[PDB]
């Protein structure tokens, strides 16, 4: 009595990202009936492990608890003991959405050009991928790239850009990245110049700058009041987010001339001078 | 003894706006000398009043206390050593102009992305010189200065050929041959060519059960003329409220009359000549309970 063995490989009916629905194609078989038990054997390809299995009452079965984008192999055994496995079916599960690229940075390269960069990407699957970049009013860049040049923009403009990673699935959008093109003109001077916490040795100085002019740096020049002074002091603040400063080491009962500048890709601003800093006796 | 009278008119040799230097031209004369005293008579033309007079010891006198751009007439009388003779020929001269004050009601207003219009009240000067208006356009750093002269019968000058979203300093003065006083600088922005950035630095503080204080920052230079604060109860909704602020210098706002223990969706917009900005959202408006 020849042990029965299916004619056709199992058929995949519906595939998800975590589940596969299979028609095991038990019948028709070759050999002698009747059949008292049908077994579907399944296993992720290139995984060194024993085959998993379940008994199938009928013809249709759903494999749950699967992994994304994984290829699985399927075959069926029938019992009249156990016979030879039928033809093998291979299928791959579905892609899930990828999170946006890491270390996203949008930076000015010119007055008409922004550069968007991200960290190199290592997916959990061998999907072919590209990055979709959206300027918020679309350009598709090959996934082997980590930088995209956004051209033909206008000087002194503010742009918002987001990205996502596309395979077959569509990716999760990044949060917007806001950046400015470089300025075409000199920056405006610092504003709201107040001086507080005067001592005999020190004083606090604060200001605000206007956004939109690519102000990358701030110079605070101070100097003892005289028509005859051989020395002045330039403090150079290369991070234009700092908006206050403690002046220390001054001379008591002394009048100072304080000037505050702001610079960008074009040049410096006019002096935002302050009405006199005069330290206290002692 | 035929009474002595000068033959030439006095000569004006220097001229200011408040003074005149005169050679009285006493000699040569007609008649019989010698000369005991010389007298220069002078008067503002078209002034119904008596002639003023000054004694001149020698030949050169300096008339002070004069008025700007005023026509005067001069003549000289002589006394001999042994009364007063005929006045000599008359010399007319006009004093010099002083610098006029700047135009009044000065106003600089943006008309387009590339045009500013400068206006002023019609000018009625204290003299009758042919005058003009000089308009000086500079940048904030006083870079590309452009001077334009406009005929004095005009009250408006269009300063086109500029650039969108830029600031310009404009001052004016009224000139004759005497240069006028420069007016105070007027600064104005050209109209935007693009939509305004959304307001930023949005802060919601002083939360109560009834209110809150919304602060924000907008960017100068985009010709932003209005601010819209739109808030609804978080939920579709059958109603919402639009606070409309026409003074774009207001950066705070006190929302009042708010239901206790409730969540609001607050959006803030910026409006200019091109249109409206993207909304500046905040889900952060959640009041405190009646307690």
């Amino acid at each position: 009595k020849v042990l029965p063995k299916p004619l056709n490989a199992p058929n995949v009916i519906d595939t998800g990202h975590n589940f596969a629905v299979i028609n095991i194609s038990s019948e028709p078989y070759f050999g002698d009936g009747p059949i008292k038990s049908k077994k579907l054997l399944y296993k992720p390809v290139n995984h060194y492990e024993a085959w998993q299995h379940i008994q199938v009452t009928n013809e249709i079965v759903t494999l749950n608890y699967l992994e994304p984008r994984t290829e699985y192999e399927l075959c069926v055994q029938l019992v009249r003991g156990e016979g030879h496995p039928g033809p093998v079916r291979r299928f791959t599960t579905a892609s899930i959405g990828l999170p946006p690229p890491r270390g996203l940075n949008l930076l000015p390269k010119s007055q008409t050009t922004l550069n968007l960069t991200w960290q190199p990407i290592f997916p959990s699957s061998e999907d072919d991928f590209y990055v979709e970049v959206e300027r918020r009013s679309n350009i598709k860049v090959p996934g082997n790239l980590t930088s995209v040049l956004l051209n033909n923009l206008h000087p002194r403009e503010q742009y918002m850009v987001r990205a996502r990673v596309n395979t077959k699935a569509q990716g999760e959008w990044s949060e917007d990245l806001t950046a400015w093109t470089l300025s075409d003109i000199l920056p405006p001077q610092p504003e709201n110049i107040k001086i507080s916490n005067i001592t005999h040795s020190s004083a606090m100085i604060s200001w605000t700058i206007l956004d939109g002019y690519s102000i990358s740096s701030i110079t605070i020049r101070y100097k003892v009041q005289g028509k005859n002074e051989d020395q002045h002091v330039d403090v150079k603040i290369k991070n234009a987010t700092i908006t206050q400063y403690q002046l220390k080491g001054l001379e008591p009962e002394t009048a100072y001339q304080v000037d505050i500048f702001a610079e960008n890709n074009i040049g410096s601003s006019n002096p935002a001078f302050s009405h006199e800093l005069v330290t206290l006796p002692e």
